[PDB]
RNA sequence: AAAAAAAA
RNA sequence: AAAAAAA
RNA sequence: AAAAAA
RNA sequence: AAAAAAAA
RNA sequence: AAAAAAA
RNA sequence: AAAAAA
């Protein structure tokens, strides 16, 4: 009785990869989601060409991609995924045609086309959620070449335009910089670099990440934070008997998705730019435990650096 | 014996919502006020299209709105409001035609048309006041996405153009920023983010917020402030016996709006940013609360009302 | 008896308001000056539309004003100013046509038209001076919502562009800000925010403000300063016998532009040798002589508010 | 008895002002020097228009000056200076023609013309020195609106380009700023902002300012400093018996116009000042050389202008 | 059994330098590598002229270079290298024609030309690795004139345009400054001033720099650092018995590339622009350490604070 | 016996000045060198004007110079230098024509002209070395008004464009400021303010400065430093027996050039902008030392913390 | 502290 | 409190 | 000291 | 930590 | 590690 | 003083 959102993704994965798609390995699920996302975005070889307003270089690249041979059944996409003959039929029948707009489909009134468009949008959202989680997981041990300063580190992950479009609440990069550094409409969403995302093996089955489920330290760290978040977050994971690279979640930080500490001048008071700093290493984070909420002092070192130092 | 301003609002609400309109619920009154504001602004489906100078996208949107089916009797507007069959008549007779200007109505000399225009203006003012109070109430627990820095929070609330037009002194957002960041005429009003707006249940009956009236903490906080104001304002409320989410107002802050203590440099004298400060612990600042006995100075807390509510939630 | 400017203003006000113009009330004089400035600036209804380079939004307003009926005889102006039946003739005769420029009139060579343009310019200057004085007077007991910081106060008063053009040195506002920001030439005049302006009842008569004149505190303060100026300027006033309402002037401020100590002979420089701001003093020139009065450190408006409480 | 410069100045002023020229009033001498500078600079009405490379706006003013009638005999100059009927003859005879250059005169070989040009140059130098002294004297009790920051005060006084040309090392202003910012050759001179300049009544006589001279406090301060200088320099004066108005000079400041920098070299660190290394500014001292000897007087930390203002209040 | 990359370089060096190319001297290998780099980039006299968009001065220089007599067999290039007569044939057959782009070669489908272009590009990469190592080795005792402040010292090595084209990750200078001070594509590589480059006598045989091989202190320091890096890196070397200017590598620094000390704000915490300096107020920079990978394991060694250039000078 | 440069310089000076040219007086050699540098740059009267891209005022100046009669035979130069009647022949022969460029001469292929141009370039280098040495010697007892702050003293000496073209590594001033500010190619040379330049009586002879040479304090200091350089360098001298005016050199400072104290960040460390000042907070510069190399060895001598001009002023009082 | 490039 | 008046 | 010279 | 709209 | 690509 | 002139 899973939601249609995850049912669509499971059906797509089964149809495109057959039995080679393991629903337990996070790398396998992430690779499958990435391939499905690039298929639904008309980015694979032999797919439609993006030549609406393409420049000379972009036009030539799109022409080469369209002319390039499309993937064939038996091709290796990743490390444990093999395409099936049904992938072509799934692409032809499920992937909406390039440039399709939901308004036109709704006006046409075709129930099948509307359902296909809705499923495509849901699949894009799920794929980009998984891809953001995988970007966090990757950055935990191998940062990007662009991240040099806090001005750069404020916009992670550096995903492509389609990734920003699908889940602009979570995605960042260049397009999030463009949006934030510009006019903001009523439907403008803020970049939640630390919004919770269950691990893909949990996501594709709809499980809600919670206390008491078996996961790895890297899994939880790439779930609730990313490479450059503070190291205190590691306290949300506890190794089990014998460790073995598998433990259990002991809590989840509060105030994860949002934050605000401004106090405007009012009734003769003075405005405060930050209630906290109004000691820096003495800051604490609230963790929700089975017993209740507790305060844990920060460590002052990034999760990336802390993991590097604790590697050995 | 209510003023015509509130009488018009009550009559319109009754006509448009039958008995489904509850006058004791703040949320229901806010929903009714918003619906009336959008109806009188020609924003509902099937109403006149705003195509005087609309751009391509705006022209298309207005045409679609005009072609869209208008609301029908029995439609659910919110959670506890149901439109009546009489609503169409009120929309046809009490809503001024699109583009109507009070100057032309007054020149015509039609008493009925002049009265209709005045009633429409008063209804717009009341609805915008209710809208501002509701925005304050919502912001108490859910801050706006666009509020990231003090620069952004200085223009709260972010309401539409009609909202600023009706009550420029209470409405912020883009239009208040445009007005302040530009030429200011004699008839220029300064945004009062802390203007005391009684809860809609009190506003629609003419009751003036004061000491000794039963309200909720969120109600008082929204009426006298919004989410990002300092938490010391919570001192203005006091729970009654048994709490029960209902208490009583024990005071109202002073200096809610307005004087200037600047001293410009002249005749060799140096400029002074503040006459009082002349002579940087910001947490030692105090607010003047007008209690039943008298004015009392209460130290500031340093945490905004939103953060204080979040921390004290549980 | 009177210079050309004051005589022209007196003639204009007498012609336009008849006997309803009181020559001893500052408020009435200010209202008459404002109305005359509006008439001479083509700001009244039924006058020529300003369309030379106006934007369509401005052209709409200009056409609306042109189509609107002109003021009728007997119309109430301000409080106690009533238009005479002959105001239209004065408007048609003494008001140069829209767009008139002194160069074109001089090229024409008509002495009468040149004198008319000179009278128009003098009337504009006098009316703008009266407007500046009235703005100072209003600011004394009415804070400007626009002025919220020292930067805002630096450009007081905020008058129309015509006011700046007539009196660039006495009018601040947006156009003074633009002139200061933009390129500066010989004709650039800095905003003299504290230039002494005699009260309207004195300005029209040609009596320069001095010591001993029987003036009210508020009008004197408006003459020498405005609301946000330091309260110590109140020392320039003294109540007359029996208090009442009108006092006497005992002195005037000595405007000045410095406690610097330049580095020399190995000595380091000093930005301000006295450095407390409250220890500052102002030189008030009285009949006996100049005396240094310690600054009150409080705004003049707030001093007036406290003394009236 | 007198050098060529002072004799030339005395002759010129006597010829131009007759007996109305007082030889013991600093203000009168300053006004006469200013008028002579204007005359020899062709700055008076009816003199040659400066059009060599003038802009049309400047050519308009030059033409207006040329057309304007020249000053008449008996005209009141300053306060107590009256032009003589023979001033026109002196202006025609002793003022070199506009554009005159020493190279051309030397090429001509006329000894009289060479002497005339030399006297003109000396008169210009003397007049500009007197003008600088008068500017210092005025700044003592009259603040300049232009000066608002130490950068502005770094170029006091603000005199004309002719003044800078006559005495580049004593005149500041726009042209001194141009020279400092611009190229600096072997001929470049720095602005000696506090150079000792004897009062005009002494300068024309040739009496070098020294200890014991009966001078007024204001005029002495102008001689050794100007308005914005520190008040400690007032120690260089002493009221005479019975106070009155004229006192005596007891000493003179030292270092009125060295460098203690030590640049980095051979792995050492640069030093901004050898003395300071080891910082309260008010602790500084100035070496006043007196008749008995040099004494270090603690700085007052206050402006000379405001010291006079407070002692006058 | 060397990779194609190093086999191409060995073949080219042999063909162009006969027996005079000694494969055990770092100076000789570096000189031959620079000569081959300037031959394959068409910079020698008598080669094609770079006149696609050349300015007047550049056009004149290229015309003069083209007109200038080309080197002749037996010419001395360096100190211990002499050209052979075959060099003309090699330059004629192996050097891709001026302006030749890999895309056109691949499109033409000619296997020989594709292999030639691949060989030329791999040779450029090897020669530029050699050139960067030589720049480090030189800069241990004779700093560049352009290096004055950390802003200037941050873009070492200052190598020409083709040097940056071949190896963006290691080569710096004007083009690295340009690339970093501009838009950063996805295929953007960060300048790794302390990337580990084996000495050329090791690079042209595939040996990987590790613990327990004999090198010279300057060799090790210019392999893993340069003149203005901190002096503590000398701890990676240990002299052998009798010194003799030949010792051994006793470690290699950790965290050579990819060091990031930021901590972004999150979950109600304040962002930190640098983990180290923040602390509480104790800004002792001389108390920091570097992690060295010894045979036993990782150890932390306190920094010395004096650049390698200055330390080598003082200990000379 | 002597390299090409010094031989050329001696030959040219002997030709121009006859026997009035003293070979052992530094001031005389410096004056003759300055005059020769003026002659070979076409800066003397009666020589070709520089009008290639000259501004109108520059064109007028050059035309006035050209119209001005050239110096006559026997004309005095400096103090004890007198021109010979053969100076015109040398000026006409050995002075390359204005605008001469080595590339054109090489294209001509004339060995005589090529050698003439090479000798001219070497003469310019020697004359500019002597010019910089004399500028230092002047700054030891006569401070410059143009130098007021360390930013101003950072560009000493202020010499004309030719003095920069001939010796970029020693000659500072406006052109060095321009070169440092502008683009820096591979040929860029940094202003070695305290390079070692043997005195003219030694430079023309070619005897490199070393320990044991009999030299006066002032000329030694102008050799290894200038007026505003720290006084500790005076330790490189010692009065000879019986005091007198000439002593001996006991050593020379080390780190004369190429001093860099930066330490870039690396391997997780924090960058430094200067090794010296960092320490722990104590910025006492008076505790710094300079390494003076002597015959016995290198000794670290504590800095005096006072300018050489000031040290010489005090020792002379 | 060798040669070849090469004016505000 | 009366008057005026959109991305 | 002298010689240049908005 | 939902429905609507929508590239260098 | 594979791909693309000068003042 | 006079002349310019959102």
């Amino acid at each position: 009785e899973l939601p249609r959102n995850l049912e669509v993704f499971n059906e797509a994965c089964g149809h495109v990869f057959g039995s080679s798609f393991n629903r337990e390995d996070n790398s396998v699920i992430s690779d499958a989601a990435a391939f499905l996302f690039k298929m639904h975005t008309h980015s694979l070889d032999g797919q439609e060409a993006k030549v609406l307003r393409a420049s000379e270089k972009k036009r030539e690249r799109e022409n080469a991609k369209k002319s390039r041979k499309a993937p064939e059944a038996g091709m290796r996409v990743g490390r444990s995924l093999i395409l099936t003959s049904r992938w072509t039929e799934y692409c032809a029948t499920c992937v909406p045609a390039l440039g399709s707009k939901m308004k036109v489909i709704k006006a046409s009134g075709d129930a099948a086309m509307i359902q296909m468009m809705k499923d495509h949008n849901s699949l894009l959202r799920v794929c980009v959620r998984i891809e953001v989680w995988k970007a966090r997981y990757v950055s935990l041990v191998a940062l990007d070449e662009r991240i040099q300063t806090l001005e750069d580190a404020q916009w992670f992950p550096y995903l492509s335009g389609d990734s920003y479009r699908a889940c602009p609440g979570l995605v960042g990069g260049y397009f999030a910089k463009k949006a934030a550094a510009g006019e903001r409409g009523k439907n403008y969403k803020k970049l939640n670099q630390t919004a919770i995302i269950p691990p893909p093996r949990f996501l594709i089955i709809g499980h809600r990440l919670q206390i008491g489920d078996q996961v790895t330290l890297r899994e939880l760290l790439a779930s609730i934070a990313w490479g450059l978040c503070d190291g205190v977050l590691a306290e949300c994971w506890s190794p089990s008997q014998g460790d073995g690279s598998i433990g259990v979640v002991v809590g989840l930080p509060l105030q994860a998705t949002g934050s605000c500490f401004l106090v405007v001048a009012s009734h003769g008071l003075s405005a405060i730019a930050d209630s906290r700093i109004e000691n820096l290493l003495e800051e604490c984070i609230a963790i929700q435990k089975q017993d209740g909420v507790i305060k844990c002092k920060r460590s002052g070192k990034s999760l990336y650096h802390c993991l590097k130092e604790t590697a050995g």
